């Protein structure tokens, strides 16, 4: 698993520049969300369950690795594998954070960042997710953020975490990736 490997095409939204964050768009295919659930499930071990892929472990999910070091533009020796989770030498520092949702939450689920310069307000927002930046889980979305300043500082802003989930099924995957080959 090196370099970069068609491309993805979707919708971009730019969210914040504490942290530098983008929500990617129909990323993943609802049919790559329900394989990525149904192969992690009878490994999911304990909150959250979850399970851990080795970087190209899996054919599906090698596809979707590389799509991964494509938009980021990060080639795929500096990426960790995956980690799913379901809610109920190193390559440095870690400088990128992809966070797939594969399934829809209808109420709460939401990812927070309460150290963003932005809080999300009003209707359709949990109570938790008002805290802070925070995005819906819709299945097929990725959010993409930064945890290091151009010059590798710290962003204390990409600090994030899972609000609970009120209506809904919270199934995640995440990806980081470093400064350099792992
Ligand atoms: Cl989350």
């Amino acid at each position: 698993m090196v370099g970069f490997g068609e491309e993805w095409r979707g919708e971009v939204v730019h969210l914040s520049w504490s942290p530098r964050a983008f929500l990617l768009k129909n990323f993943l295919s609802d049919e790559e969300c329900d394989y990525i659930v149904e192969k992690a499930r009878p490994k999911m071990v304990k909150t959250s369950t979850g399970t851990w892929f080795a970087k190209g472990e899996d054919s599906v999910i090698s596809k979707i690795e590389k799509r991964v070091a494509q938009v980021t533009m990060i080639p795929l020796e500096n990426h960790e594998g995956l980690q799913v989770l379901h809610y109920h030498e190193h390559g440095g520092q870690r400088v990128v954070t992809m966070l797939m949702y594969l399934t829809t939450v209808e109420e709460g689920g939401e990812t927070v960042l309460p150290n963003a310069e932005q809080k999300v307000t009003g209707d359709g927002w949990s109570e938790c997710a008002k805290r802070g930046l925070a995005v819906k889980p819709i299945k097929g979305d990725a959010l993409m953020f930064y945890s290091l300043k151009p010059d590798g500082s710290n962003d204390p802003a990409s600090l994030h975490g899972s609000c609970p989930t009120l209506k809904g099924d919270k199934w995640s995957a995440t990806k980081w990736i470093h400064v350099a080959p792992i």
